[PDB]
């Protein structure tokens, strides 16, 4: 009774560093982010419910532990980033942050009306304890310190992440996007949705608002639609240089216009 979909981004990655602090943690299709502090650290993200171990189990073998995440932020609250959220809390005791938008499906384990996947996925282990994340939002863990940025659209309640991280003298700023894929339920129109009005409106502000983010080093929410697999092959002789990419943002922000403008033509005709 397999999901090949859900097996396949689930599968296996060794974690990794990216660039000083801030190390991968994820899994094949669904990304993951550790951002490391002797104060404790801050987790990005959680996968599918299945996905919970094998991040602690990354974490791990990274040398870190589960215990001394002080912070976990989420980018949005579908399954494949949630699912994984309340077993990550429990063995962390860490508050989890989310927009006010996402964190009503956390605390339901499921989305609502608005969420073009609504009726369409399964329901996943709620999450019990919870702060919002509202646009420019700051959050730290000692002194890595975080900025939210509401990039809705793929669902109303999409959330980016800024932070710098150094490698001594030298600081990058990174970035962890979300989705903005316009990918749906079929039968759902974001051009034409009751519930979810402002899709288009949310879709087009998200790309304005990630394209101009300062950007050296990117991680998509879901890792191959920001060549996160290109880049590590590449870095196996060619360093942390592999990852740094000051055009990034703005290459992922051309690219869902123009899977917006085919989705779009297909609602139309
Ligand atoms: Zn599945
Ligand atoms: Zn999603
Ligand atoms: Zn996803
Ligand atoms: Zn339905």
């Amino acid at each position: 009774p397999g999901c090949e979909v859900c097996a396949t981004w689930n599968a296996d990655q060794a974690p990794f560093r990216l660039f000083g602090n801030t190390y991968y943690v994820g899994m094949k299709g669904l990304s993951s982010v550790l951002v490391t502090s002797p104060q404790g650290h801050v987790l990005i993200d959680g996968g599918l419910p299945e996905s919970a171990p094998k991040i602690i189990a990354n974490i791990g073998a990274l040398g870190f532990r589960i215990e001394d995440v002080k912070l976990i932020l989420n980018s949005h609250g579908h399954i494949d980033h949630a699912g994984g959220l309340a077993e990550l809390q429990r063995r962390s005791n860490a508050l989890v942050a989310a927009s006010p938008s996402a964190a009503l499906d956390l605390a339901s384990g499921e989305v609502g009306p608005d969420d073009p996947q609504y009726h369409a996925l399964p329901k996943y282990p709620p999450v019990k304890d919870m702060r919002l994340a509202r646009d420019g939002g700051q959050f730290n863990v000692g002194p890595v310190y975080l900025t939210a940025h509401a990039t809705p659209g793929h669902t109303p309640g999409g959330l980016s992440w800024t932070w710098q991280s150094c490698d001594g003298p030298r600081c990058l700023n990174m970035v962890y996007a979300d989705s903005i894929n316009a990918v749906s339920r079929p039968g759902f129109k974001f051009s034409a949705s009751s519930e979810y009005p402002n899709a288009l409106a949310d879709l087009r502000h998200s790309f304005e608002t990630l394209e101009k983010l300062p950007c050296d080093v990117l991680i998509s929410a879901h890792p191959e639609a920001s060549q996160l697999w290109q880049r590590l092959e590449a870095s196996a002789t060619g360093g942390s240089d592999a990852f740094v990419d000051p055009q990034a943002c703005r290459a992922y922000v051309a690219a869902a216009r123009t899977l917006l403008d085919s989705r779009l033509d297909q609602e139309k005709q």
